[PDB]
């Protein structure tokens, strides 16, 4: 069953094994990945978090981010930590209140302190539409068309050392899959269709790190949605999404009743199917049970390209049709060295005060603001573009914007800008080595919004700055409820921190 928009949310460790090694985790609501959090369009979210962890090995504090959310009027609630709160103790609860207006899509859910959402703290979360302008492409669109496509780690996080290559030991489909090595067969996910009907697939990298090449043997795939945003129809046999990312696709369920293989194959870690690693089952009702039989073609002839994509509204590009042309045209200096990475200069290393609560306690412009040199200032009512020049290594980086979606002036691959139609979405990959990805957005929104790589190792490793976004409305557009003001000194009373 889905839960919410209200509802509890328990924080526990518990053994799993999800390809057949046991190992201790970080879950929500007792299951990986965690339960689907729902409700419609502009609905109030309230989420309380109960905090029971007590294993120090995947750290007993967290945070929740709600990945993708705007959080207009609510930046205390988006969750990333020393950046819009400090950690919630254990022992303690916290209610994450707040609306969805104007944003109906895919989404989810996961811990944004430190590396903790590896170890297992990531789930589902959708806000449907009724009135969805797709909802006559498809019959069938509930939790059991949701696809979840996970790494999975035998080694703890926090025993991954920092700005190192981190490499998964299985993938996960909805949950389940088989180890790159020491292989065993166990449980593989089925998803069940029946014969006849189009379905809503929700496509979901909970990833911390690779990118996957996605494909259903027999099947092609109706591209509908990216990121939260409603597109024209693109019918792909291939999709490669990267960490974070979501695509809505129709299936339809047009083949022979039987059984067909649908692939995930990351960038790094196992390559191939061998033992039925990066692997799951879609299951015709009436066919045998039993694996399929089916290949992959050797190369994939319609294979998602990003600047194919196009918006279902007419949402049209900010700003002129030119590089620069922008009231904030800025260009990031993305580097890596040494184990760390840095933006414009600085590594980012998470603040003692969260930018928020320095911003509310009256630092009032960018250079004030701590760490110093992590803390860009933009303007109000303004349009900004962010060129993200790749190059850094450990690529291609995914690139994410909180607060915001953002225009794909120019993509992955491809030296041309776009300034009439290109999609929009809110994590995007940079691409390779000369390439120029490039966002726009407009700044209507007040408050300290994260930007960072989401390869979760690298996030660590310093790859963030803080855009903090009309610090003059800041503390007038978000105010805070007392369980908020309440965080910090409960952390740093049981950190023994002084500040
Ligand atoms: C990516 O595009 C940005 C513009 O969006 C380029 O920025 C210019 O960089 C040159 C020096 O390299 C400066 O003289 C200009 O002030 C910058 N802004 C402009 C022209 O609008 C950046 O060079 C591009 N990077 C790559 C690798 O192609
Ligand atoms: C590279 O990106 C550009 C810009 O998004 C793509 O150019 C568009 O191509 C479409 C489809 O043919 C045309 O309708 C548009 O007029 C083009 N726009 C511009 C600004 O040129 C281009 O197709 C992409 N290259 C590849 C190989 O997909
Ligand atoms: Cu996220
Ligand atoms: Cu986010
Ligand atoms: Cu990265
Ligand atoms: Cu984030
Ligand atoms: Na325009």
């Amino acid at each position: 069953a889905q839960i919410g928009p209200v509802t509890d949310l328990h924080i526990t460790n518990a053994n799993i094994s999800p390809d057949g090694f046991s190992r201790p985790a970080v879950l929500a609501g007792g299951t990986f990945p965690g339960p689907t959090i729902a409700g419609n369009t502009g609905d109030n979210f309230q989420i309380t978090v109960f905090n029971d962890l007590t294993d120090p090995s995947m750290l007993t504090d967290t945070s929740i981010h709600w990945h993708g959310l705007f959080q207009k009027g609510t930046n205390w609630a988006d969750g990333p930590a020393f950046v819009t709160q400090c950690p919630i103790i254990t022992g303690q609860s916290f209610d994450y209140n707040f609306n969805v207006p104007g944003q109906a899509g895919t989404f989810w859910y996961h811990s944004h302190l430190s590396t903790q959402y590896c170890d297992g703290l990531r789930g589902p979360f959708v806000v449907y539409d009724p009135n969805d302008p797709n909802a006559s492409l498809y019959d069938v669109d509930d939790d059991t068309t949701i696809i979840t496509l996970a790494d999975w780690y035998h080694t703890l996080a926090q025993q991954e050392p920092i700005g190192a290559a981190i490499t998964a030991d299985a993938t996960l489909i909805n949950g389940l899959g088989r180890s790159f090595t020491n292989t065993t067969a166990s449980p593989l996910s089925v998803i069940t269709v029946q014969s006849g009907k189009r379905y809503r697939m929700r496509l979901v990298s909970i990833s911390c790190d690779p990118n996957y090449l996605f494909s259903i043997d027999g099947h092609d795939m109706t591209i509908i949605e990216v990121d939260g945003v409603n597109s024209q129809q693109l019918t792909v046999d291939q999709i490669q999404i990267f960490a974070a990312q979501r695509y809505s696709f129709v299936l339809n369920a047009n083949q022979p009743v039987g059984n067909y293989w649908i692939r995930a194959q990351p960038n790094s870690g196992g390559q191939g199917f061998d033992g039925g690693i990066n692997s799951a089952i879609l299951r015709y009702e009436g066919a045998t049970v039993e694996d399929p039989t089916t290949t992959a073609p050797t190369t994939f002839s319609n294979p998602l390209v990003e600047t194919d994509l196009h918006p279902l509204a007419d949402l049209g590009v900010p700003g002129q049709p030119f590089r620069g042309g922008a009231d904030d045209p800025l260009v990031l200096n993305l580097a890596f060295a040494n184990g760390r990475f840095s933006i414009d200069g600085v590594s980012f290393v998470p603040p003692t005060v969260p930018v928020l609560l320095q911003i509310l306690s009256g630092a009032q412009n960018a250079q004030d603001l701590l760490p110093a040199g992590s803390v860009i200032s933009l303007p109000s009512n303004s349009v900004i573009e962010v060129a993200l020049p790749a190059g850094a290594a450990g690529g291609p980086h995914p690139f994410h914007l909180h607060g915001h979606n953002f225009a794909v002036v120019q993509s992955a691959n491809n030296a041309t800008p776009n300034y009439v139609n290109p999609i929009w979405r809110d994590t995007v990959s940079i691409g390779g080595t000369g390439d120029n990805v490039t966002i726009r957005f407009t700044t209507n929104n007040p408050g300290p919004w994260f930007l960072h790589c989401h390869i979760d190792w690298h996030l660590e490793a310093g790859f963030a700055i803080v855009f903090a976004e009309d610090i003059p409305d800041t503390a007038s557009a978000n105010p805070v409820p007392q369980a908020w003001s309440d965080l910090c000194p409960a952390y740093d009373q049981a950190h023994n921190i002084s500040t």
